[PDB]
C-alpha cells in the first residue's frame, strides 16, 4: 500500500495518457516506472523512440522523482550518464508538480534542444552540424517508431 497520492497519479497515467509518452509502473515495485518518449515531429529526434526509467523516492511528493535517460542520445541537456538537466528536478520542485509535469518537460526538452557542458559547446559553435549528428544517433540508437 503506497500513499494514495501515488495511486491517484498512477491511475491518471492509465486513463488519461499523454500522446507520445508511455509510463508503466512495475508490479514488483510500483514506485518504479519504465517510460518511453516519442521524438517530437520537426525535431532532430523525429524518427525515434527513447527509453527512460523513473523512481519515486520515499519522500515523494516532497522530493523530486529520480529519472535516468536510458537510450543513447545527442542532446545538450542529457549527459553521457543519462542525467537530465531540468530545474524542475532540482530547485524548482514542489509537491504541486507531478510525474506528468516531469514527462511533459522531458518531451519539451527533446522538442526544443537549447544550450545556455561540451555538447552545448558544439551547439553554439557550428550548430547545423550538431543537429545533424543528433539525427544520425536517432537512426543508430533510437528504436524505430
Amino acid at each position: 500500500s503506497l500513499p494514495k497520492r501515488i495511486i491517484k497519479e498512477t491511475e491518471k497515467l492509465v486513463s488519461d495518457p499523454v500522446p507520445g509518452i508511455t509510463a508503466e509502473p512495475h508490479d514488483d515495485n510500483l514506485r518504479y516506472f519504465q517510460v518511453t518518449i516519442e521524438g517530437p515531429e520537426q525535431s532532430p529526434y523525429e524518427d525515434g523512440i527513447f527509453e527512460l526509467e523513473l523512481y519515486l523516492p520515499d519522500d515523494y511528493p516532497m522530493e523530486a522523482p529520480k529519472v535516468r535517460f536510458l537510450t543513447k542520445i545527442y542532446h545538450p541537456a542529457i549527459d553521457r550518464l543519462g542525467r537530465i538537466s531540468l530545474d524542475v528536478l532540482k530547485t524548482n520542485w514542489s509537491p504541486a508538480l507531478q510525474i506528468r509535469t516531469v514527462l511533459l518537460s522531458i518531451q519539451a526538452l527533446l522538442a526544443s534542444p537549447n544550450p545556455n557542458n561540451d555538447v552545448a559547446e558544439d551547439w553554439i559553435k557550428n550548430e547545423q552540424g550538431a543537429k545533424a549528428k543528433a539525427r544520425e544517433w536517432t537512426k543508430l540508437y533510437a528504436k524505430k517508431k
